[PDB]
């Protein structure tokens, strides 16, 4: 079963992931790493090439900073958005990009 044609379930697969953070209190490299396995999946369940999804995690993890992050709800924010943001990137097609 599946109604509509666009996705939905997609962001829903990741949503829960990112949502796993808002709940999480620790928040560390592991988390992202773990949560990633939950996100990277969605992408993998989309069509994106593993080689890409393998470059996303980094581009994402690198977009953050677990190597050194005191503490702040922001982290969970900038993180929850970071990902949701990267999803927008995923290798621009030909928009407002500067290589």
């Amino acid at each position: 079963g599946s109604s509509g044609s666009s996705g939905a379930d997609l962001g829903r697969k990741i949503t829960s992931a990112l949502r796993s953070l808002s709940n999480a209190t620790i928040i560390n490299e592991e988390v992202l790493n773990a949560m990633l396995k939950e996100v990277c999946t969605a992408l993998l369940e989309a069509d994106v090439n593993i080689k890409l999804v393998k470059q996303l995690r980094e581009n994402v993890k690198s977009a953050i900073d677990l190597e050194e992050m005191a503490s702040g709800l922001n982290k969970r924010k900038m993180i929850q958005h970071a990902v949701f943001k990267e999803l927008v990137k995923v290798k621009v097609y030909s928009g407002p990009s500067s290589g």
